[PDB]
């Protein structure tokens, strides 16, 4: 019985890598008291897990960007976990950035994600990660697109790109989520055919809200199988259905993902611990 | 990429079932007004996927006895679908056992789970059986043990007995529950071999307390994968992670019983709608 | 990677079937004084997995048939295992039979595996159970024939006499030793078939000495895939190969049994223990 | 049969590990083996003893013998005296490695240096689950892709209990464009405790049904070697069936089981 033996080796060996997965965690800012308290829980509840790192996202507006060095500052001092934030090229000058990564540099904050920045209605990540790099030798995190970055002249390019990044100063790469598992091991394969030595780490997108996942996903390129939008099919008012159904195919990745060589996952919690809490459990990731 | 291709294979095919797969769902006593309240509350949900048929058990004492019947009569007012009480040889003379069921058929209830029983601290269920059969054209469904009835002098005879149990008149087999996919799906085949010609339907149970499945299954000679036994490690006290593996557990099961074949699964409830709810709707079983 | 995930989830459950299986051994009445110190030695070793029952073959010559119910004593009080005897049709009247029969239960011994016998160079084995349940109610055992008995006109003859004789009040059948899994198997299924209501426990025997296991199958109608005789082909004078080949044979047997449901194994052990030790070993069959 | 065998033995520090050896050797030579190799362990017996007993395995069996050369606290200069040496006198197969450390050079800087010498048929090391010291399994593959790239004729891997392992690294290296065979390195364990220190040393995952096959056997050798013997010999069945056509076996001096596991592979002697 093919499937039936598969799926057992699958579980074992999941069980056997207990204590050898690395996790981190990412967060972004709360625009409202009732999203700051979630936060917290979240954080908390996670942070025992003893995550390598956490990050927490870089938005445009002043009051957010300064939201995220509070949060970023908040969450080494009530965890005393390493915290990077992500920075983006985004409506600064290089010598703004220079500030803002001297800053971050001499207040303990030595690991950043760096990025380009999504558009709002110049320099590239590879400027950020020179420029950052020539400021103070810095732990540097960057994007990578298993499905091509939608903005690419061409998937040679845009893997092309992620080499010029990471040779610039890269310590790992976190993908865009992903819901086609194939694409993720091909785009790793190809990584290695276009020279590049960083470790490519799967960005994991827990999915409990699929009408907004998917809006999100028609927008990054990213590709929902047709089995996944029939799974949430007729779910919108079933929020309880939707979490046991999304944590179903989380896990399942992760399982895969796990059996491929991956030890290095990034959960895109959207603040909340739950989902990403029992995900790290089968991986054996636990207090 | 094997693990791949084989996960997003399986996946698509669960999704093209949707609609072939019959269900039904078992029911106990409730003790308490609280239980009471989850239960119709659980009926009322369920009911909305159609099940071919619902159940409810039987056990020793009279007044959940009267129980058994009242819930019975509760479900067919509410929901209109057919309900089938569980009877057993326990305390209860052939005489009496004729004359609950000439009222049950005169009530309308015509289909009936026969079993022997759970011994308190004479005759089988096929005895039951034929003696059903002598009071009316009974619909009758009968327990299966993949992993071997824990009295049986040998597998064999076990299987013998089924086998005698459904000639005397059986519509279907339920298994006991069980999480060794391959137990039961080698079974199935030994049971053509012995003869048996009716489906042996799967009894599934969504784990969610893992402590008192453990020892429900250590009474009834369930085996419990290492596996499972880790993944539930270290969760007694966390409730929603516990459901959350559970429900990927169960989801795991019968998507590969799905691809095996079987298309009729009988779910242990345990009087609580949102697992098993949320596996059907994976199976394609929906409002 | 089918071949692979298949081996990992068989080592898998078999690893954790330690605890749920029944085993036993088969030991043979020694012939020279060293053969006893080794039988002796065997029995202690093996005593240590505590084996459902341990059983002692019967042969024909009035002075060995002496010893097989001296051995089952010896091993009775020494170890203080349950000792089955082996008995057979063979040069004894049905009033004889009866004597020993009852002698054995005034001894301790409850349990007897009864055979028709060899014929050295009137009644069957159904015919000595019934005479055995009448003289008391004891545990019996008896011989199948995975791959047909030699004189049965037919498989299905035979298969009807196996019930005969268990219709008539018998608790296990043990196989004549096989290599192929699938005559096992496929026989277990047309015994169910066929209203046999006990487990057909497979009889399990290490191959350490090829020349010898394919003569006594070439007697005993029982086949040597071509897969086998090739396994051993160039082995006459290595014993220690010999034997890693055996060991393995007999591990990928009762690995795939015991996933097939199986529970209960009788090992044909020639009074020698180390191979039929570490096959119990990896089916979590241990001492403490 | 289409199935190719190699045999790795070490320099014997005692006088009764060198009769086990020769016994070995002449076991196992008769299986006719592609080439048999031996290692080397600085402060374990040093280049001289390497060299000494790959040329008494020349003069004795006449097979291809190659030794391990490693280029840790060597010198360019010396490796290249050393590489010309082994050539003139026959010796014309290395096992190019860097070394256990007691960054200088890397195996792919010696791969270099070795072919300007001489045309040698070189092998190297690859591991399946990953070197530990590796940046990350993406670098370490790419590595093993530059060493190769630098003339090697055969890769030979680690030893690994975990088959799928293997061959999903197999199959990492075919798509990054890795041509040359990835020969599996099979460890035969009778010594279970030992396997299982070198494997924790090593970054060599030992599943859990195989530590549970060795539990309560610390004082059964006979047990452990027959439990040892059916779990290699699995291993070489699974694989072979995935179209492994070449083994590396790692003796550790002992022939017997490799012995048995070859025959079971179809590898006997010319009688
Ligand atoms: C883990 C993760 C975290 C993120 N966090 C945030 C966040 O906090 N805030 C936010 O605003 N966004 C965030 N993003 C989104 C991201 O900033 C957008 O995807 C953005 O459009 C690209 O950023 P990048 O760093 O990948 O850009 P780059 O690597 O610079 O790439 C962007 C595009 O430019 C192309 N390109 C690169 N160099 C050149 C060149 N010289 N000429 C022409 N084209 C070129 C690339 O192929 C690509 O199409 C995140 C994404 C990921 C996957
Ligand atoms: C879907 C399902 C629903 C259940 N519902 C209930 C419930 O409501 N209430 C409750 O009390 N229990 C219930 N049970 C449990 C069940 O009653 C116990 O497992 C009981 O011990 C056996 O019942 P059975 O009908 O399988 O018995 P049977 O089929 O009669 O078998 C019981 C044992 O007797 C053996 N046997 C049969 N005939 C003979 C013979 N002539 N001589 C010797 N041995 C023989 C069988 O091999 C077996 O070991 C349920 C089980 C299942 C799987
Ligand atoms: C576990 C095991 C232990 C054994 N131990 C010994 C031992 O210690 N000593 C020894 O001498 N031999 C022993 N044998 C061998 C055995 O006695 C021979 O195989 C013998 O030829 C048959 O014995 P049986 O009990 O199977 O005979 P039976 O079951 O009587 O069958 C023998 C033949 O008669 C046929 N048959 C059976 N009953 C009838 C009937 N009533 N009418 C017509 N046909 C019938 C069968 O089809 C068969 O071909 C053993 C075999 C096994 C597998
Ligand atoms: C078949 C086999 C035989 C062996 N025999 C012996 C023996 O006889 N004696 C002994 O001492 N040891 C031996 N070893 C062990 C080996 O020497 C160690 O594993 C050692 O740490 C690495 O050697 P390598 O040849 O694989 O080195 P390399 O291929 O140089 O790899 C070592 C590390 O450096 C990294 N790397 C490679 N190039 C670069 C670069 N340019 N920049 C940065 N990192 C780089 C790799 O990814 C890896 O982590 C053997 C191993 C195998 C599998
Ligand atoms: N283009 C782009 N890609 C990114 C990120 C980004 O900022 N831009 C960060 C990470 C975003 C991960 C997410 C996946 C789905 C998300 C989602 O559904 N967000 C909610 C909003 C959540 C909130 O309130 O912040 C929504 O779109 O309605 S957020 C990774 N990838
Ligand atoms: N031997 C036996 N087997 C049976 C059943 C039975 O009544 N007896 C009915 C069905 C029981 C299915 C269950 C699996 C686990 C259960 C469980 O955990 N029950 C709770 C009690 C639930 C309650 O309050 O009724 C407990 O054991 O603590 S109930 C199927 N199999
Ligand atoms: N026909 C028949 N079948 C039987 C038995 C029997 O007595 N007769 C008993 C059991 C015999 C099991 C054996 C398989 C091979 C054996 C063997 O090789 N015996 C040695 C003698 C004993 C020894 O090896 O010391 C030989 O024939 O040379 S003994 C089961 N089957
Ligand atoms: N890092 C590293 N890896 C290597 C080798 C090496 O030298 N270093 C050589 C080969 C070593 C193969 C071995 C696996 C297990 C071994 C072992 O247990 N050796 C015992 C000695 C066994 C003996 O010879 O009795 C010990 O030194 O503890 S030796 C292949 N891989």
């Amino acid at each position: 019985f093919f499937h039936a033996s598969q799926r057992d080796a699958l579980n074992q060996s999941l069980a056997e890598v207990q204590g050898q997965i690395n996790v981190s965690f990412e967060f972004f800012p709360p625009r409202t008291s009732e999203m700051e308290q979630t936060l917290w829980n979240s954080i908390d509840r996670l942070s025992s897990l003893k995550p390598k790192f956490v990050s927490v996202t870089y938005g445009a507006n002043s009051g957010e960007r300064d939201r995220t060095h509070s949060i970023i500052k908040g969450i080494k001092d009530r965890t005393g976990l390493e915290a990077a934030p992500h920075l983006t090229c985004i409506d600064a000058t290089p010598d703004e950035l220079r500030t803002i990564a001297r800053d971050y540099w001499n207040n303990g904050i030595r690991h950043i994600v760096a990025l380009r920045g999504d558009l709002p209605p110049e320099m590239y990540a590879s400027d950020l990660v020179t420029l950052l790099k020539e400021v103070a030798d810095f732990d540097i995190s960057v994007a990578a697109y298993p499905e091509v970055h939608p903005e690419a002249k061409s998937a040679q390019a845009d893997l092309l790109n992620l080499k010029r990044k990471v040779d610039a100063g890269v310590n790992r790469a976190i993908t865009q989520f992903f819901f086609d598992v194939e694409s993720y091991l091909r785009f790793r394969d190809r990584c290695v055919s276009a020279g590049i030595d960083v470790e490519i780490i799967p960005g994991i997108l827990p999915v409990s809200n699929f009408k907004q996942a998917k809006k999100f996903a028609d927008m990054t390129n990213v590709r929902i199988p047709a089995w996944m939008a029939q799974m949430f099919d007729g779910l919108d008012d079933d929020a309880e259905t939707r979490k046991l159904v999304g944590a179903n195919i989380a896990m399942d990745m992760v399982k895969i993902l796990s059996r491929e060589g991956v030890k290095d996952f990034h959960f895109y919690t959207l603040n909340r611990a739950e989902m990403s809490y029992a995900i790290c459990h089968t991986l054996g990731v636990r207090p």
